[PDB]
């Protein structure tokens, strides 16, 4: 009877439709753009030779000349739109060519203008000019993610504020944790970030509403938003003349201020020739700190609270701030306040609204009915919506600039704490920027800032938006990562805690800290992960202030020792090993580092390893699908049985624990590298015990590795241990029997390649195989995916159930940080296998994967691939090609590792270990690299087809001179060292 | 520095402020409204001598006119308008008095004319007529409770869909549990229930937009809403004179429709003399399946679903569903469709829009940009956005009529279950709304089905407000509860399950559907609780599918035998104590109904009891704010140590658990009830053994209560049995060294009072004690508090601090169910006390009670009382005399069960013992009741002042005959008795 059509499933596309009917008629060219006419899907309205896919029929619909027009022959009649000379014509089925009047064709023209622009440009610094009135690629694309600074203050990770801001300047603002300043939105779109008030205000005249800040009407003439590297700045021109410019960022924190202060300016100037009375009323919405509450009682979080009123020493009011009655809601107290700067006159606002009711009254947010008119009533209840009004006179050709000032004190960083505290935070804030020019100088701060820490690395090869897209967008973006991890984003909005495995952020930060002066700060950060480490040496799974999950995923605590190994080979500072930090059992108890790293070492070498001796899988390991083993253990459960297991066979401390759980073959690399590691951090050291023990147990472990782990054409996941008859024995190569695609024998993981490359295990003939793997099985259009299709209900019952139409996460979609640790063993492999066309070929992989994550390249074919042109995203869509957020992602990080290291930089135990690949068609790469107490200059040049010093001729100079010796000192004489290479 | 000013701490508000510098210039009447003109309060804008409290100012200040007007004098001067003669002035502080122009002049008397009126008005029938652009009281008031009907299909209580609209048609509708058909809101705003879209529908003509449902703008000139029972209608006249009507209701089940289905109907009238080319977009959201993702994972809430069209058998477009991949949300399946009937053409939508951001487009969804050319793209993903488009020419003078039908079909009514059952669903459903009048005879169903319910206990006073309030509006709360329990509303909106002691609905309701032929669905109401009660006694707390929490709380089985007295003392139907019924420890164990009450009686009364033999508090009872005892256990692990205990002391089972629990008093009293249930219960049955047992029982637990809880001036609340030193002993009445008054010494608990009565434990002297204290420290101007106030950290820390400003819920509100529970005891006191003076008074303070929670009077100062005329709300603040949602309660079910005992109606062995008691003023009271097998007509003549049978001289006559007989028969003779009653 009545049948159903998916989105997925419906034949043939509008475009598709054009074309049959149109295609040899007319020339389509290489983009075009069309609609149904009706919901059947017979006939189509379509427009030809687009420079790129764009929504332009949308966008003509909207035009009513346009769409009155089109209504002569849709519904019942497809039409396409052609342009010959610079003359539209309109195209019927039966070959009738119809030339457009006068205003369609104006309308048509200025709409097809400039479609290959419409969402947006970057400038030459790498920042996104955004017109307000285009449609957005995805929900991410527009969006900018703001810091503040807490360097030089304590629990800088848990503690520095964090905004995001899209091109409206809507988003919302967050102090430590998830603790909400400006309200958070959990609601069914993407788009909606934060409560749709926020950032937002309205200007009025003669008691009428001229501007809102979040809508645009016809009323204005130009309006554009620019991010920039953290802030945000939107412009906007009246038909009137007046000029308005807001500019958003975050304070960096200094003594005596509030815990968080977003700052958003708001100049308005008249450039006509007659003075304007105006007025502004700033707006927006307080989050609750009552955040389940939302969910579980609405009118719980309005009851709590009531509004505020502030006074300065004046008596005069300068804004609002919620309070509440509980006490676990008054260890934080939130402030807005207003300047506004009208020529010699400094004022503060002269009214408010704090009930959201009374001030939309029989309105609408967009257009108020109390805007005007603010009732000057502090509201019994939540929510803390906020209104500020103030009155101006602006004189012909000057500007009025108002400051507002939104944020919250906090008992996290006061002892003694109470709103008392807050109202003096507020009070030096408001004395710091009672000079107009402070809040400039402030943004000049952060924007050098901001400047002098990507210095570590400077690329410049004339592509500039490559050269911004790393030099600045990047090095932010690791930046952002190192202080904030996973937990804040557009779509990252829940509380999440700091993995433990996500100290691979600071992997690539730490140098870019150590170069500005930090190095302490790095050295904080590995104590901060070291000591939630356990005595045994698993890893509490999470933290913020204190620590979680005890050794529930497997894979935790290796990462520890790629940070150490990093930091001690960069630095030379063996010094760390010597500190006493907190062992996670607690008690007060404290163990040396290098105590700590063997423990790490010891449980999934020794105690924790399976039948093989390779570390086992627990629950899971870097790879949460992995839920093989049903009744897998946590590491205190793990403790006890262990113990108990001594005690009942006469065993010693180190012996492994029995059992037949899975086998982890990720975390037995993660183990190889760690122990290499560790043994060359011991010679450092003149640790000759140490250093022995780690050799002989390295060597060990690539025996277990290479004896129970290669499988015929590829290395395991994981063995399995619980099928005594041999039914299943592994997962991860041919012959596994767990492929869910009847075209392939075995499931194959990215992963098992990578890290048996980076972990130095993989022969050169074994890479050459898994490579071939790669390129039949897990290389699609899109880039490298995570794993080919499997059946793990045969051996395993739940993560089952699949979630994901094809080409989304799990269902086969290019997670972009895994494609990018395979880019790394890649870019490893290809400096050294000894067969030349072996390393051409995985550079061309290595090259085609960054292509597809770049940011800047996002603009490319921006409503395809969409995304976000100067911040990473998550994954690629494989069905379609579009990238997906969220934002931050470990994607940043290690193309930031893998674009260093393809410029040759790797910093090895005698110094710089220099070997660039380029790409085959450059002929120059240049740029700058700084070091503590020296600083490069590299030029590299080749001709054009692949070159590597391994099998290229080539010659190396250093400062003047022919050096055979490629790795280069790390120079401490404080001057600039000139490298050049050229391949002949 | 900086200072702080609270809502609450502000010194002085505008109208104190305008009396001040007014007050002895002008009359201000008894009602006044005034705004501070600035932010520090220094003077006041103002209007005298209003009929009510409202917001004028506001409403003036909306006002073009007047607000430019009062610029010449705010902010600096303060000023109040006033009307002398029917001419208005302002006056300012210096006594000019200011004929204002007659522009102004007409503003203000066209806002002042109808002041009483702008919360809206109540039909005679109880319907609430609502004016769409006037101010609400609070979030509550303008809403409305749909529901639809299962009686006579498998599970009704957890199969029933509802719906929850406000005046403009906002808000959400859903299925079983919390299943979203139409999507809810979970944001800042109690305001807003459900995402903005939802029940809305734009109308273009020209492509030009000229109306949406959910904006008044100038071209609407009438726009109202009625609330009626079970539906809504909405009506709108533009100045074009378009009459639109919105029609809202559910369907109630037919055999082979959709589990749930929601109708509204849209009526678009040309009252011009000219024919209009019209369109519709009829729009709105899908509730996701993923509810937890939308706080922690948005984008995955949208990858996983994608659009789908739907198509009749013709191939015509008919709507949407929303499709998922993951089959846990395929096992519900949603959808949308629409009919255009004009005149005699039938028809479907022609176009649709399926993506959020494509229809707003540059817009806003109030005037979306894509609104008007929906582009016929069915979603790749998330979230279930739709809008259906239509066009339509109407004829002047003519009507066209357009049918949405939105729901779900659901594996919970169907086996084998896939999107096939909703398509052969969906297509009964269209099938059944084929011809343009079944949707009128579906409505005219649900009218008749009410008001045939309603039947049981029918009001005729000289008071329509009261009588519709009782007949049809409590009436109709009382079945809604009965079905949904706490479960849904404009505020509540998590999933909640179905409390265990909220048997307390079935306690008012079942009497109605006894009385419509739904005797069975009483008995499968009792045997469903039934079986969430465990072998020895205790009960699942919660229950919707399965049950939970087992004997978490101490009180819950006890209620439920209530509900079998109720039900077998008015029907005398004792064959379900022989009903195998499931237990709740499962294993396919099944207990004899019978056996099952025993031991209800057995746990509280013998096993779980403390030192004073008074049942166990444990967690917490009816109360759950007495965590008392940190250490308490649920009836589980109770079990397992009880069964420990036997071994260990050589015991037998039915003696006591040991322990230094500390006991429960109104448990007591809950017990005490029940066991004198039990043992009339067994007296009709003819089992004189329990009979027996029972009363000896009773008279022992009594005994124990007398001796062990009476505390000099009231009865006790809970019994401490842990400090030996006697340091606290209990907690409840004077000297328990628990008051945090000064002021007071003791707390006194309402329902130690309530429950003394009600099982009637308390002697008269006991009865006037408590009623003195009640007087004296429970009873305030806006009702009887639940507790005074108590510092409970003396003997139980871990506790909380309070939560609430003074006067929100546990700190010192009235809360109405409670007061309610109290007024039954007032009332019960009231009939059969000796001192005539102490019935006075208790009846005095019943009708004070019960005036403050009658719904229909918060229409008679609603900006101040604001709550719901037609439906309970949940608390009264005693700060502000606000009554507070939710809307669902048990003030409903106990204030129907107080005002059928205040008509004199009690059910006992031998008929209905006939004892009312009239208010003083009152000089007659009728009503009509309906029983089984005869109804009765009852009229009661007094004069004023306060009469009763127990102290007052009267006549009693049933058909014609004196009798001294005050127990009427129950009739069965299906005719009409004539009981008529005169106090002389
Ligand atoms: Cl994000
Ligand atoms: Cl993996
Ligand atoms: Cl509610
Ligand atoms: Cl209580």
């Amino acid at each position: 009877m009545i049948t159903k059509v998916t989105a997925r499933n419906n034949k043939i596309t509008p475009v598709e439709l054009l074309n049959q009917k149109f295609g040899n008629k007319i020339n389509l060219g290489n983009f075009a753009d069309a609609v149904f006419t009706d919901a059947a899907f017979k006939n189509v309205a379509g427009i030809a030779n687009l420079p790129m896919k764009a929504p332009v029929m949308q966008v003509l619909m909207e035009n009513s000349i346009v769409s009155k027009y089109l209504k002569q022959f849709v519904p019942d009649r497809s039409v396409s739109f052609v342009e010959e000379g610079q003359k539209f014509y309109i195209v019927l089925e039966d070959g009738q060519k119809i030339e457009v009047p006068e205003d369609v064709n104006k309308a048509l023209k200025a709409t097809v203008s400039d479609v290959k622009h419409w969402a947006g440009y970057l400038t030459e610094d790498g920042e996104h000019v955004i017109d307000l009135l285009k449609p957005a690629p995805g929900p991410h694309f527009y969006v900018n993610l703001l810091i503040g600074n807490r360097l030089g203050f304590k629990r800088t990770l848990q503690t520095t504020p964090k905004s995001v801001v899209d091109r409206f300047g809507r988003g919302s603002f967050r102090s430590h944790a998830a603790t909400q300043v400006l309200a958070t939105r959990f609601d069914m779109r993407q788009e909606e970030n934060g409560f749709p008030a926020n950032r937002q205000f309205y200007l009025y005249e003669d008691g009428k509403q001229i501007f809102y800040s979040a809508l645009i009407d016809d009323n204005i003439v130009e309006a554009t938003s620019k991010h920039s590297s953290n802030r945000t700045v939107i412009k906007y021109k009246t038909a009137s003349n007046l000029e308005i410019t807001r500019t958003i960022f975050l304070v960096p924190h200094k003594k005596g201020f509030p815990l968080a202060t977003e700052l958003q300016r708001i100049e308005i100037k008249n450039a006509s020739d007659k003075a304007r009375n105006l007025s502004i009323t700033y707006t927006g919405m307080f989050g609750t700190g009552a955040v389940h509450a939302i969910f579980e009682d609405v009118t719980y979080t309005n009851v709590i609270m009531q509004s505020a009123a502030l006074y300065n020493d004046k008596g005069e009011f300068i804004g609002i701030t919620p309070d509440y009655y509980p006490e676990e809601f008054k260890q934080d107290t939130r402030f807005v306040t207003m300047i506004v700067r009208n020529g010699d006159e400094k004022s503060f606002p002269q009214s408010f609204s704090t009930d959201y009711n009374d001030f939309v009254g029989t309105g609408t947010l967009e257009h108020p009915a109390g805007g005007s008119n603010l009732n000057n009533k502090l509201n019994r209840k939540g929510p803390g919506f906020f209104a500020l009004g103030a009155p101006f006179t602006v004189e012909p050709g000057k500007t009025v600039i108002i400051d507002t000032f939104t944020g919250l004190s906090s008992s996290k960083d006061n002892e003694n704490y109470s709103d008392a505290v807050m109202l003096r935070e507020l009070d030096n804030l408001l004395r710091y920027f009672e000079k107009s020019e402070s809040v400039e100088e402030t943004l000049n701060e952060i924007i050098n800032f901001h400047e002098n820490y990507g210095k570590y690395f400077q690329f410049n090869t004339g592509n500039k938006l490559f050269d911004s897209g790393f030099n600045r967008n990047l090095a932010f973006q690791v930046l952002y990562q190192t202080f904030m991890s996973r937990s804040f984003g557009q779509t990252q909005k829940g509380y999440r805690e700091i993995g433990f495995r996500e100290i691979q952020d600071l992997f690539a930060s730490m140098y870019y800290f150590i170069n500005i002066g930090y190095q302490d700060f790095v050295k904080e950060l590995l104590f901060e992960w070291t000591a939630n480490v356990y005595k045994m040496g698993y890893a509490n799974h999470n933290f913020y202030w204190v620590g979680k999950q005890p050794g529930l995923y497997s894979d935790d605590s290796l990462w520890l020792l790629q940070a150490y190994y990093r930091y001690i080979i960069y630095t030379k500072d063996t010094s760390v090993l010597n500190e006493e930090v907190p062992v996670a059992d607690g008690n007060n108890e404290k163990r040396a580092v290098r105590e700590t790293l063997k423990a790490i070492i010891q449980y999934s070498a020794s105690i924790s390893v399976g039948d093989h001796g390779l570390p086992l899988l627990d629950l899971a390991d870097w790879n949460d699908s992995l839920k093989i083993d049903s009744n897998s253990i946590d590491g205190a459960t793990k403790e006890k049985l262990y113990y108990e297991q001594l005690k009942k066979t006469n065993g010693k401390y180190g012996d492994r624990f029995m059992s037949d759980y899975s086998e982890s073959v990720m975390n037995a690399f993660l183990l190889k590298l760690a122990i290499d590691h560790l043994a060359e951090i011991a010679t450092l050291d003149n640790d000759t015990q140490l250093a022995q023990q780690m050799s002989e147990l390295s060597k060990e472990v690539t025996d277990r590795i290479q004896k129970h782990a290669w499988k015929e054409n590829f290395f395991a996941r994981v063995l399995i241990n619980r099928y005594k008859d041999g039914s299943y024995t592994y997962l991860g190569a041919k012959g596994d029997k767990l492929s869910a695609d009847p075209n392939i024998d075995g499931v194959y993981f990215l992963n098992s390649f990578a890290w048996s490359v980076l972990s130095d295990v993989a022969t050169d003939e074994q890479i050459a195989i898994m490579v071939d793997v790669i390129k039949k099985h897990l290389l699609t259009p899109y880039g490298l995916r995570l794993v080919t299709p499997a059946d793990l209900n045969k051996i395993a019952n739940d993560t089952a159930t699949g979630h994901y139409f094809f080409g989304d996460r799990e269902n086969g979609a290019v997670f972009k940080h895994a494609s990018m640790m395979a880019v790394a063993a890649l870019i490893k492999a290809a400096k050294k296998v000894k067969d030349n066309e072996l390393a051409k070929e995985m550079a061309r992989i290595a090259y085609f994967m960054i292509d597809l994550v770049l940011p800047y390249k996002n603009l490319e074919n921006p409503f395809q691939v969409a995304g976000n042109p100067r911040i990473s995203t998550q994954y690629i869509n494989t069905d379609t090609g579009e990238n997906i957020g969220p934002l931050l992602s470990g994607t940043a990080t290690w193309l930031n590792l893998n674009l260093i290291s393809l410029a040759g930089i790797e910093y090895t135990r005698d110094g710089i270990s220099f070997n660039p690949i380029l790409r085959e068609e450059e002929t120059q790469l240049n740029f700058t690299l700084k070091a503590p107490k020296s600083s490069y200059k590299f030029s590299i040049t080749k001709p054009v087809g692949f070159a590597r010093m391994e099998s290229s001729e080539y010659e190396l100079f250093v400062d003047g001179q022919k050096i055979d010796n490629t790795v280069i000192p790390m120079y401490t004489d404080e001057k600039e060292h000139i490298v050049t290479l050229k391949f002949k």
